[PDB]
C-alpha cells in the first residue's frame, strides 16, 4: 500500500468549502454567536474526540472507510454508508464548484455583472445602492428576504435561473451554462484520479496559502466599510433564545463534521496513505484549533459584509440577505466590487472557491473509491474506469442540481442527504469502537502507533461523552424535525418525504448489514454473534470460545 | 453448465404477454388487416429468420446473451443493451402483471366494478348500456376516445387514478394497492429465480394449456355478439393508405420482436439451457406459426369485443375504445360480464393473464441475470444476493409506472426503451453475425448442431434480406419519428427528448463498447482490429496473420 510528503503542520481539512462557504450562512442562519456557542462546544467534546478517533482508525487498520470495520463486522455497513452520505454530498458539491466556475468566467470582464442593473437576466424590480433615482428604498420595503439586489439578482437569475421554476415541483430543463460547467468540473476530477492519489499540486499549493491570503484581505477590506460595525454587534450578540432551541444545536452539529470530514470516510482513507508512526495527536489538535479559528473569522467577514449591505440597502441584517447555500456568492462579490482592482480580486476569489471545491470533491471521491476498492480488490486494477463510473454517475445525479431549480434540490440534499444519517452514522461508529470494540483496544492501538496512550479525558469522550451527546442530537433532530423552506418557499411535504427516505436509505445499511451478515454465518446463533463482534484477525478464538465481548468486564472498561 | 424436459412441441414464446396485451391495441391502432400485413411480412422474412440464428447461437455457444459474441467482441456489447433492453421492459411488465392482480382482487366480488355504475371511482360521467334513463347517447357524443364506460373508468379511476394526474410532468404519489400488487409481483418472480431457475411448474402448467382455452372461449362467445360482424368485416378490411405510411411497419416490428422475444436476450438465455442436439429449425418453424396464429385470433375476438361495445354504445369502432396498453383491460372484461357465471370466468383470465405476465417477466429476468452472470462468473456463487439485487433496482424502477400518471412513463417506456432500439441491435447482430462472423460459419454450426445445413432461402435472410429490412425500419423510424399520444394528450417536446435518450442509452452500447476494446487490447491498429473481429478461441491466428475476415472471400460467402 502507498503512502503520502505534502503535509504542513495543519492538514488541509482546516480550510475547506463548508467553512468557506457552508458556515457563513449556516450561521447567519442561526443568529450570531448562538451559533458559535454551540459550534466549539460539540467541537470541544463530540468533533475533535470523533476526528483523533477516525484519524486514529485509519492509520492502524491501513484500510478505507469500510474495511476499517474488520475488528467488528457487524458495523462495516456504517462503513458504507458514510461513503454513501460522501456521494450524496458530491451529486451537489461539484455543483457548487460550476458555480464559481461560472463566476470565473464573469470575473475576467472588466465590468462586473453583479455591479449595478441594466441587464438581460436582471428583473424590473433591481434597485442599484449607488447611483438610482427611482431609488425608493424609504418605501415598499417587504420585510423578507431583500432579492432586488444586483448580486442576488445576478445569483439567482443569471446563473441559476430560478425565476423560470416555480418550485421542486417543476425543475425544468438543466442550463447549458452551468452543463458545461459541471462537464469541465468532473473532467477535471478525472484526470486527476484515474492515476491514483497523486500529490495534486494545482490544488493542494492553493488551498494551503491562498485562501487564508484571501480571508484575510477580505476581513481587513471589511472592518474598514462605514455598516461594519453592525454586523460586528450582531455577529458578538449571544441570543440565548436560539440555545434553547433545538435546530441551532443540530445545525451546529452538522457544521462540525462537514468542517471536519468525520462522516464522510474522507478522514479514514486520508489516514489510511500515512505513516504508521504519524502522531495524530497533534495533528488533530491543530486541525481543529485552525478550523475554529477560520470559521470565526469567516463568520466575522460575512456578518460585516452583511452589515454594510444592510447600510447600504437600509434594510435589517436578518432579513437583508439570503440564509440559503448561495450566501456567500452574494456577500464576497459585494465586497470585491468595492476592493480596487475588482477584477483581479474576484479572479483570485472564485480561483480560491475552485481549488477548495475540487479539493473537497477529489477528497470525498478518493474516499469512496477507496471504500469500494479495498471491500473489492478488483477495484484496485481498474481504478480508471472504476473512477469513471463515480464521475459519470455523479454527473448524471448532479444534472438535478444544475437544473433552473435545482438550488431547491441542492438544499434537499445539503438537510437530508447530509443530516440526521451522518450523526448517526458516527454515533454508531463511535458505539462499535469504544463499546463493541473496546476503547482500552483502542488505546493500545493508539500508543503501538505514537508510543503513548491518549489521556481519560478522550477515553471518556470516545465511550461517553460523544455517544450520549451524537444520541441526543439524533433524538432531538427525529422528534423536533422542522419543514424545509427556501427562506421564501416552503417545500412540500412529499419533498419532506423524499428527503427522509434518502436519509434512511443510508441510515438502514447498519441493520440490513446485521441481517446479512448474520445470515450469512454458519452455526448457532450465539456462534454468529461471536462472529459479528469479534475481529476477522481473531476468529479463531471463537474457537476457543473466550471472547472478550461476552465478559463483563469489557463493557465497564474506560 | 445444467440443461433444462418441460418442453412441450411449441415453445411458451407463442404465447406471452405481447400476443395478448400488446398485439391487441398495436393492431387496433394501424386499423385493421393493414396491421397483419407487415406483421406476416416481417414474421416470414426477418421475424422467423433472426428467431432462428438467435436460438441456434444460444445452442450452440452454451452461453449467455452477452457472451456469445465470444466468437466477434465487437458486437459483444450488443449482448449487453439487449438486456438492458430487457430490463427497460421489466420497468413496465411487472408494474402491467400488478395491474392484474389488482382485477384478481376484483373477481372474487359477485358483482364485477366494471359492470355497471354508481360507484366511488366512477366519474359523474359514466354511461352504462344496459340500463340508463339519463343515457342521451343520441346526443353529444365527442368523435374521440369513449371514456364514459364502465370498464375504461374502472381502469383509469379505479385501478390507475389517472384522473388525479394532469400528465407526465406530475405524477404524483404512488398507489398503495398498486404498490401492494407490484410488491406481491416481484416477491413471487424472487422466490422464483433466486433457488436457480427451475422448471416453475406453477406457471408454465397455466400457461401452456390456460390461455388457449381461454381466447378459445372468449372467441366463440364474442363471434355470438350482435356486433360481431362490424367488428370482423373492420378487422378483414385491407387499408392500403396505411401500408403507405410508417409507423405501421415500425409498430409490426416492434410486435414481432417482442412475440418472438428477439431482441431482448431471452432466446439465447432459453437456448443456452437446451440440449446440443435440440433441432431450432422446426422449433422455431412451429413457434413462428403458433404465434400467428394466436395473434390473428387475439385480434379477431379483440376486434369482435369492440364492434360489440360500438353496438352497444353507439360509437364508431376507431372512437369506440383506447389504443393504449389498457385496451384489453377495457375490451375482455366486458366480453367476460356477458358471459354466464362472469365471475369463474373473470377469475380464470386473470390467473391466466397473471401466469403470462410473470412468465414473460421471469423469462427476461432469468435472461438478464444468465447474460450477467457468464459475463461476471462471480454472480453465479451469488445468484440469490443477484436476483434481489434485479427485482429491487426494478421495484425502485416500476415506481414511476405505478403512480397516478404512470400510464405514461409506461407508454414512454413501451414506444422509446422498446422500440427504434431493439431494432438497431437485432440489426447489429445479423451484421455481425453473417458478415463479420461469417453465415458459412454459422450453417456449418447449425449442421454439427442438427446433421444438416439451412437453406439457402435462410442464408440470404440472415444475410441480405433481414439486415436490409432492419435498416430500412430503423431509417424510417428516425427520419418519420412520430410524436407519442395517449390518443388524447399529446406529450411535452421534453418527453420525447428523455425518450430518445433512454433509448439511446442502450444503442450507444455498441460504437461505446467497440472503442472500449479498442482501447483495451494491446498492439497495433491493425492487429487490435484483427482481436475485435476474430474468435477469443482462435486468437493465435492473429500470431498467424491467417484472419479470414481480411479476405474478400469471407464477405462474398453465402
Ligand atoms: C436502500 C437499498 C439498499 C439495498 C442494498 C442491500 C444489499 C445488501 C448486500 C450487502 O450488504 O453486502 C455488502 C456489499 O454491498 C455492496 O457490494 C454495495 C451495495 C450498494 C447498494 C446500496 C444502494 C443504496 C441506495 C457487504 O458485502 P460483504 O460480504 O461484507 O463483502 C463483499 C466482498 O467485498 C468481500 O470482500
Ligand atoms: C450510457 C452510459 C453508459 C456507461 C457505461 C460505459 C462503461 C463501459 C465499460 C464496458 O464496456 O465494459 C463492459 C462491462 O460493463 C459492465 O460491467 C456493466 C455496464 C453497465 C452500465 C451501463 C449503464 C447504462 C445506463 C464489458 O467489459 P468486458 O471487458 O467485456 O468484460 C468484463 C469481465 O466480465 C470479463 O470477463
Ligand atoms: N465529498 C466530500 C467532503 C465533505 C466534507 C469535507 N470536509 C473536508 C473534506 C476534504 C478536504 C480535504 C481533502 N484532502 C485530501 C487531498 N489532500 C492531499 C494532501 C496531500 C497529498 O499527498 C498525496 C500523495 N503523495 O499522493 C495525495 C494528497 C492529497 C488534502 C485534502 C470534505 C469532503
Ligand atoms: N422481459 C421480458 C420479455 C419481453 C418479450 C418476451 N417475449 C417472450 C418472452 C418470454 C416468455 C417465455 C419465457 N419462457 C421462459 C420460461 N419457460 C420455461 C420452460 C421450461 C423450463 O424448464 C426449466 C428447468 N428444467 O429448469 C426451466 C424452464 C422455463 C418457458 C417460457 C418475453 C419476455
Ligand atoms: C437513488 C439514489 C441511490 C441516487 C440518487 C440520489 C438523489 C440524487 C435523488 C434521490 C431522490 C431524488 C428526488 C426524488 C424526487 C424528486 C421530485 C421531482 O419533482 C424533482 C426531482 C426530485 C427532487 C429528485 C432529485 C434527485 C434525488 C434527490
Ligand atoms: C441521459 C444522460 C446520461 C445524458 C443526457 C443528459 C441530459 C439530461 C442533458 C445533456 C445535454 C442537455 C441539453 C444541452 C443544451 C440544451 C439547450 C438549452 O437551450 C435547453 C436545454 C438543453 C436542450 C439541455 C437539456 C438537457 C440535456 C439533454
Ligand atoms: C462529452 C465530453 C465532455 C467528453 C470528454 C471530451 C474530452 C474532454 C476528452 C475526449 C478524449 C480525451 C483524451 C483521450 C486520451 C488522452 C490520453 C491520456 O494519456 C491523457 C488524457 C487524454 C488527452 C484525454 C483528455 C480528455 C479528452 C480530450
Ligand atoms: C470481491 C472482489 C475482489 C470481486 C467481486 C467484484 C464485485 C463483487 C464488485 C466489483 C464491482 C462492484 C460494483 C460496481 C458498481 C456498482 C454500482 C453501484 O450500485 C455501487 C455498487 C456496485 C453494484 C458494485 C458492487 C460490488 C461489485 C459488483
Ligand atoms: C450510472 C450508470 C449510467 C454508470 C455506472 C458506471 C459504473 C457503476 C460501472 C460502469 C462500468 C463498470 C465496470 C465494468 C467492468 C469492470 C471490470 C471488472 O473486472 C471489475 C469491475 C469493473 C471495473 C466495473 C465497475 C463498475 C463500473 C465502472
Ligand atoms: C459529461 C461528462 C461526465 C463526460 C466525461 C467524459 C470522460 C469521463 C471520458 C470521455 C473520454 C474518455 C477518455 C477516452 C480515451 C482515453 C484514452 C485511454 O488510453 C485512457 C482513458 C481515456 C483518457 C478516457 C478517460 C475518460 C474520458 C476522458
Ligand atoms: C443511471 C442514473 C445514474 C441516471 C440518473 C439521472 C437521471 C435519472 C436524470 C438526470 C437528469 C434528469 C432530467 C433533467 C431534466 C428533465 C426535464 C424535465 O422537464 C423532465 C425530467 C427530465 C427529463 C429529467 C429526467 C431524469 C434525468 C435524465
Ligand atoms: C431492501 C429490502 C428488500 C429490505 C430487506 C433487505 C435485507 C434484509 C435482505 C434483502 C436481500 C436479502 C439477502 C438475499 C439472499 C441471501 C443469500 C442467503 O444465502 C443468505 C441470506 C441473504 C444474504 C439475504 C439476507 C437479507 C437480505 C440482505
Ligand atoms: C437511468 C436508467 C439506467 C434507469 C431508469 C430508466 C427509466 C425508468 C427512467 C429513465 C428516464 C426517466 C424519466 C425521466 C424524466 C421524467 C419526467 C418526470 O416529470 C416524471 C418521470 C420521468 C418520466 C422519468 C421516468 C423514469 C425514466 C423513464
Ligand atoms: C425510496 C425507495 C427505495 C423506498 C420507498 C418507496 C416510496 C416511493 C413509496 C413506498 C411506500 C409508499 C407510500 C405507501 C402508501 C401511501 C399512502 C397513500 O395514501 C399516499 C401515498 C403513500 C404515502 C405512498 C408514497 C410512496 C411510498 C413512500
Ligand atoms: C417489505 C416486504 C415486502 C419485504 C418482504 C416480506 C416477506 C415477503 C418476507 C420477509 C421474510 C421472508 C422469509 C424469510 C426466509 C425464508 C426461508 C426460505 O427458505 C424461503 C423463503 C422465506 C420463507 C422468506 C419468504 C418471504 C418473507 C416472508
Ligand atoms: C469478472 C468477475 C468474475 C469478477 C468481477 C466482478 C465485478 C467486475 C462485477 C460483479 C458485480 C457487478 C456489478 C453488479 C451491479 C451493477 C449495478 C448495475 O449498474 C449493473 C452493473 C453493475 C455495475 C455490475 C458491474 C460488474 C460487476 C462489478
Ligand atoms: C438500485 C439499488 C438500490 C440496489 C442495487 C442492488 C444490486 C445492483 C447490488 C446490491 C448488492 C450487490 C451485491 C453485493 C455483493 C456481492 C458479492 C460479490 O462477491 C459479487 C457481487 C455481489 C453479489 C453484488 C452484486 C450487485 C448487488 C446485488
Ligand atoms: C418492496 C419489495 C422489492 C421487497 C422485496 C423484499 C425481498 C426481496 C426480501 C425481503 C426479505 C428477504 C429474505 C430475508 C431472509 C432470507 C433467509 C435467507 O436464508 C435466504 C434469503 C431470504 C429468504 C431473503 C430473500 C429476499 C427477501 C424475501
Ligand atoms: C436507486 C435507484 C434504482 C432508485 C430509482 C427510483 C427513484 C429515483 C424513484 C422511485 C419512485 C420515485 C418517487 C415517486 C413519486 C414521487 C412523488 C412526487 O410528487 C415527487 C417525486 C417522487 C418522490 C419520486 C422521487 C423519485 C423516486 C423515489
Ligand atoms: C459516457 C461518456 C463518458 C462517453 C465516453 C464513453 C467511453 C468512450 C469511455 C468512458 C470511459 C472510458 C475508459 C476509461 C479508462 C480506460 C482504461 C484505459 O487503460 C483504457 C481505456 C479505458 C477503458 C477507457 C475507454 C473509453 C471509455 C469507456
Amino acid at each position: 500500500r502507498e503512502t503520502w510528503d505534502f503535509l504542513l503542520s495543519v492538514v488541509g481539512f482546516a480550510v475547506d468549502l463548508a467553512n468557506v462557504w457552508r458556515f457563513p450562512y449556516l450561521c447567519y442562519k442561526n443568529g450570531g454567536g448562538a451559533f458559535l456557542i454551540p459550534y466549539t462546544l460539540f467541537l470541544i467534546i463530540a468533533g475533535m474526540p470523533l476526528f483523533y478517533m477516525e484519524l486514529a482508525l485509519g492509520q492502524y487498520n491501513r484500510e478505507g472507510a469500510a474495511t476499517v470495520w474488520k475488528i467488528c463486522p457487524f458495523f462495516k455497513g456504517v462503513g458504507y454508508a458514510v461513503i454513501l452520505i460522501a456521494l450524496y454530498v458530491g451529486f451537489y458539491y461539484n455543483v457548487i464548484i460550476a458555480w464559481s466556475l461560472y463566476y470565473l468566467f464573469s470575473s475576467f470582464t472588466l465590468n462586473l455583472p453583479w455591479t449595478d442593473c441594466g441587464h438581460t437576466w436582471n428583473s424590473p424590480n433591481c434597485t442599484d445602492p449607488k447611483l438610482l433615482n427611482g431609488s425608493v428604498l424609504g418605501n415598499h420595503t417587504k420585510y423578507s428576504k431583500y432579492k432586488f439586489t444586483p448580486a442576488a439578482e445576478f445569483y439567482e437569475r443569471g446563473v441559476l435561473h430560478l425565476h423560470e421554476s416555480s418550485g421542486i415541483h417543476d425543475i425544468g430543463l438543466p442550463q447549458w451554462q452551468l452543463l458545461l460547467c459541471l462537464m469541465v468540473v468532473v473532467i477535471v476530477l478525472y484526470f486527476s484520479l484515474w492515476k491514483g492519489v497523486k500529490t495534486s499540486g494545482k490544488v493542494v499549493w492553493i488551498t494551503a496559502t491562498l485562501p487564508y491570503f484571501v480571508l484575510f484581505v477580505l476581513l481587513v477590506h471589511g472592518v474598514t466599510l462605514p455598516g461594519a460595525s453592525n454586523g460586528i454587534n450582531a455577529y458578538l450578540h449571544i441570543d440565548f433564545y436560539r440555545l434553547k432551541e433545538a435546530t441551532v444545536w443540530i445545525d451546529a452539529a452538522t457544521q462540525i463534521f462537514f468542517s471536519l470530514g468525520a462522516g464522510f470516510g474522507v478522514l479514514i482513507a486520508f489516514a489510511s496513505y500515512n505513516k504508521f508512526d504519524n502522531n495524530c495527536y497533534r495533528d488533530a489538535l491543530l486541525t481543529s484549533s485552525i478550523n475554529c479559528i477560520t470559521s470565526f473569522v469567516s463568520g466575522f467577514a460575512i456578518f460585516s459584509i452583511l452589515g454594510y449591505m444592510a447600510h447600504e440597502h437600509k434594510v435589517n441584517i436578518e432579513d437583508v440577505a439570503t440564509e440559503g447555500a448561495g450566501l456567500v456568492f452574494i456577500l464576497y462579490p459585494e465586497a470585491i466590487s468595492t476592493l480596487s482592482g475588482s477584477t483581479f480580486w474576484a479572479v483570485v476569489f472564485f480561483v480560491m472557491l475552485l481549488a477548495l471545491g475540487l479539493d473537497s470533491s477529489m477528497g470525498g471521491m478518493e474516499a469512496v473509491i477507496t471504500g469500494l476498492a479495498d471491500d473489492f480488490q478488483v477495484l484496485k486494477r481498474h481504478r480508471k474506469l472504476f473512477t469513471f463510473g463515480v464521475t459519470f454517475s455523479t454527473f448524471l445525479l448532479a444534472l438535478f442540481c444544475i437544473t433552473k431549480g435545482g438550488i431547491y434540490v441542492l438544499t434537499l440534499l445539503d438537510t437530508f442527504a447530509a443530516g440526521t444519517s451522518i450523526l448517526f452514522a458516527v454515533l454508531m461508529e463511535a458505539i462499535g469502537v469504544s463499546w463493541f470494540y473496546g476503547v482500552d483496544r483502542f488505546s493500545n492501538d493508539i500508543q503501538q502507533m505514537m508510543g503513548f496512550r491518549p489521556g481519560l479525558y478522550w477515553r471518556l469522550c470516545w465511550k461517553f461523552v460523544s455517544p450520549a451527546f451524537l444520541l441526543f442530537v439524533v433524538v432531538v433532530s427525529i422528534i423536533n424535525f422542522k419543514p424545509l423552506t427556501y427562506d421564501d418557499y416552503i417545500f412540500p411535504p412529499w419533498a419532506n418525504w423524499v428527503g427522509w427516505g434518502i436519509a434512511l436509505s443510508s441510515m438502514v445499511l447498519v441493520p440490513i448489514y446485521v441481517i446479512y451478515k448474520f445470515l450469512s454465518t454458519q452455526g448457532s446463533l450465539w456462534e454468529r454473534l461471536a462472529y459479528g463482534i469479534t475481529p476477522e484477525n481473531e476468529h479463531h478464538l471463537v474457537a476457543q470460545r473466550d471472547i472478550r465481548q461476552f465478559q463483563l468486564q469489557h463493557w465497564l472498561a474506560i
